[PDB]
């Protein structure tokens, strides 16, 4: 463990202490049932337990609103059936001595029209059968990926309804809260991660391009009001399960779905100071753009405006993560692609062993291929 000593240091995170700072980023793999969104335990339990040596595992984006799917077959955490399977998966990770937080998501305008708009639309279930977002602005010049599309081929995103302030406060927020309770109190997760990134609902209220709301506490007119939904959701979840079991993820420069803010630096620093009072377990962020267009020193922005645990992500390797931790710029680094391809990523870091190359074209097969078929070193 001489090559990356800083990366292998333990870390106090919330009410826990990580064995190392090699974190497994949340990765949607679509291994849940399509209709009920129940985790397919047979494959998911193995997948997660095989990666349980990670300092912390952040489980893939999981639905908080019934049937509001964005990835067609992702997991949910709203039903008893989902809770039970997650419970078994979590227990498996815990038997290996690992830690695991569940990422909570609401796809917002990235919801799949052909599925959501097919659901029933009753008065007792006011949010059902509807596309919901901050503003009625559809994702443009970007179609639904074949691996997420209901038909299996690229489909068009739809124009979402503009959530009223009451629907946000009494409809959306409570779902995140209940999802957190289900995850922690019933399934046994060590914590939850609020998905405030990658163009989904919370991020959609966060950045200018998707939030043009004219009035209300979530107006798109000012940085503070755009930060409010992320804060309110996070705060209410903290009220329910304890801030030391709550993390938050953001991506100020991620251009997926055409997301963009004209002043990412000011926005990020403003959010950091706004959540500073919550004493969260951690703040998780993408330091760059998945589409390689937007640039900005997110690591520096966060380092100078947030005193809590900072988890950075995006195109990191052991050496760089180790160095940034050494310099105190970040506390830990979350790896996505490398964890998909290396169940024993941590062990490889300890021995400075080479890594399996990822097969980026097999990330969403929904079968064992490209999911549970990556070998550990020399096996
Ligand atoms: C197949 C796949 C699924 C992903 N699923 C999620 C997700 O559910 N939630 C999320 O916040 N990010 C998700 N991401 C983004 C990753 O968490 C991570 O930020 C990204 O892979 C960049 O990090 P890397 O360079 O270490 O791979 C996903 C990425 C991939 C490639």
């Amino acid at each position: 463990m001489a090559t990356f000593p800083e990366l292998l240091r333990p870390l106090k995170l919330g009410r826990y202490t990580l064995r190392n700072r090699i974190i497994m980023a949340p990765l949607t793999r679509c291994q849940a049932t399509e209709d009920d969104h129940v985790p397919r335990t047979e494959s998911m339990l193995k997948y997660y337990e095989d990666r349980a040596s990670a300092g912390l595992i952040i489980a893939e984006a999981t639905m908080v609103q019934p049937n509001y799917t964005g990835f067609l077959t992702e997991p949910g955490i709203y039903s008893d059936a989902q809770i039970e399977e997650w419970r078994k998966i979590v227990d498996a990770v815990h038997k290996k001595g690992g830690l695991i937080f569940l990422q909570l998501i609401h796809a917002g305008r990235a919801g799949i029209p052909e599925k959501i708009l097919q659901q029933s639309k009753s008065d007792q279930d006011p949010l059902a059968g509807r596309l919901l977002a901050a503003s009625a602005i559809p994702i443009k010049d970007h179609r639904i990926p074949a691996y997420f599309a209901a038909s299996g081929e690229k489909e068009t995103y739809g124009v979402p309804e503009e959530l009223t302030d009451d629907e946000v406060r009494d409809g959306i927020i409570p779902l995140f809260v209940e999802g957190a309770k289900n995850a922690i109190f019933k399934a046994g997760f060590d914590g939850v991660e609020i998905h405030g990134a990658n163009g989904y609902l919370l991020d959609a209220f966060f950045r200018e391009s998707s939030n043009k709301r004219q009035s209300g506490p979530y107006a798109g007119t000012t940085i503070d009001t755009r930060c409010q939904l992320i804060y309110d959701v996070t705060k209410s979840v903290c009220d329910a399960v304890g801030s030391d079991r709550v993390g938050l993820r953001i991506s100020p420069l991620n251009g997926v779905h055409g997301m963009i803010d004209s002043n990412p630096e000011a926005l990020t620093k403003h959010l950091c100071k706004k959540i500073e009072p919550l004493s969260l377990a951690y703040l998780h962020y993408l330091r760059g753009d998945m589409v390689n267009q937007q640039i900005g020193d997110v690591v520096a922005w966060v380092r100078g405006s947030y005193s809590g645990v900072k988890i950075s992500n995006l195109r990191y390797d052991f050496e760089e993560a180790d160095q940034q931790i050494r310099e105190g710029k970040v506390d830990a680094v979350a790896f996505g692609a490398k964890f998909i391809a290396n169940p024993d990523l941590v062990e490889r870091a300890q021995q400075n062993w080479p890594l399996n190359e990822p097969r980026p074209e097999t990330y969403y097969t929904r079968t064992a291929v490209g999911y549970n078929d990556y070998p550990t070193y020399n096996k």
